[PDB]
């Protein structure tokens, strides 16, 4: 791809532009003044060059990704996560969530899934015309939702369909959230990557254009910390570790950072999203009881699901991605607990902070994300 930010006094171009080449091959967010042109031709480079220069053209990068009750003592040995931050809150008698609406902008979400028929579940797909939860991401993120803030409405955004995804749609999704007024954007996909640096000096200014349009429409952005065991402080990982996005690692059932688990001071707070175990790094093993559970497609077959016992429809991963929604349906408890004493958005960011227990890892103090 080939982007470029467009001025206010450039409109008619992108116009004459949008007019003239086929609209499978132009992005155009209007909110952020980003164009953004894909599998163009020699005709199509020529026709875009009266208007701006083709060899500036940046190139925006990749992400990737990062009745049954899962709270039933029946999978006290992989429902920890869930338990360390709600204590003995009890999420479907307290209606966690309600008439509170998340943006899952991820791979989609299977809605057929027995647990996500009282979510409202309202879906847009950027990539195809499949309307699956092609490899189970979204759908494991949206289980950590409904599992701590079960009647929450879920806006999903699939943003990709196998595991690499192009940075536009993620772009899109967050500004379409927007306009769909949501509450809260989540975003368990992250890019981290040696950008060419003009490529990711203008990928971050893109990134801060539309998390600052979020902001001023109220709505908090959570993402996630990324997965590749690094300082994401010490020059960029994107958008999670972004100014006023709130990124969020991982830690593993020992109570330390996870293995994988980014951090840093531009990590805002981490969650119980479990790994591998201690053992795995001399045997190659995965133990299952390190592991977190949460909903997976009943269109896919989990291993570690099967060999757990587990019904169709339920998985044991790990990841900032479980982490992430962690903190995205803590915010919406927060806010369905403020219907009729109305919080803003910075109020409620607030409140997630006092509200989060510290932790020392085995040595800097963090925040770790509790319920309340």
């Amino acid at each position: 791809n080939i982007s470029f930010f467009i001025d206010n006094s450039q409109t008619t171009a992108i116009e004459e532009i949008e007019s003239e080449l086929s609209s499978e091959k132009v992005d155009y967010i209007q909110e952020i003044g980003l164009v953004s042109f894909k599998n163009l031709d020699d005709s199509d480079r020529k026709f875009i060059g009266k208007y701006f220069n083709v060899s500036e053209g940046k190139k925006l990068p990749d992400f990737k990704p990062e009745n049954i009750n899962i709270l039933n003592k029946d999978f006290k040995s992989f429902n920890w996560p869930y338990k360390k931050i709600l204590s003995h809150i009890d999420p479907v008698k307290e209606q966690l969530g309600k008439d509170i609406t998340i943006a899952l902008i991820d791979s989609g979400i299977d809605r057929l899934h027995p647990n996500l028929q009282d979510n409202n579940l309202r879906l847009k797909n950027y990539v195809n015309d499949i309307e699956l939860d092609e490899y189970g991401h979204g759908t494991q993120v949206a289980g950590v939702i409904d599992t701590i803030a079960p009647r929450v409405n879920l806006n999903s955004y699939k943003v990709m369909d196998g595991t690499d995804g192009n940075s536009i749609n993620m772009l899109k999704a967050i500004v379409d959230a927007t306009n769909d007024q949501v509450d809260i954007i989540n975003v368990s996909l992250g890019s981290y990557k040696n950008m060419e640096i003009d490529d990711e000096r203008f990928t971050v200014e893109a990134f801060r254009k539309v998390v600052n349009y979020a902001r001023k429409n109220n709505i908090l952005i959570v993402a996630s910390a990324g997965n590749e065991s690094r300082d994401i402080s010490t020059g960029k990982h994107i958008p999670g570790g972004l100014e006023s996005v709130i990124t969020v690692g991982a830690t593993k059932k020992s109570g330390d950072i996870a293995d994988y688990s980014n951090y840093g001071s531009n990590v805002s707070i981490y969650g119980p999203a479990g790994g591998y175990g201690d053992n795995y790094k001399i045997t190659g093993q995965i133990d299952a009881r390190e592991m977190m559970m949460t909903y997976y497609p009943t269109s896919l077959v989990s291993p570690l699901g099967k060999a757990a016992d587990f019904p169709d429809g339920y998985t044991l991963s790990f990841g900032t991605s479980l982490a992430t929604p962690e903190v995205s349906a803590a915010l919406a408890a927060i806010m369905s607990k403020n219907v009729d004493n109305s919080k803003d958005s910075n109020e409620v960011l607030n409140t997630l902070f006092e509200n989060a227990d510290s932790f020392i890892d085995k040595m800097l103090k963090y925040k770790e994300v509790r319920i309340k």
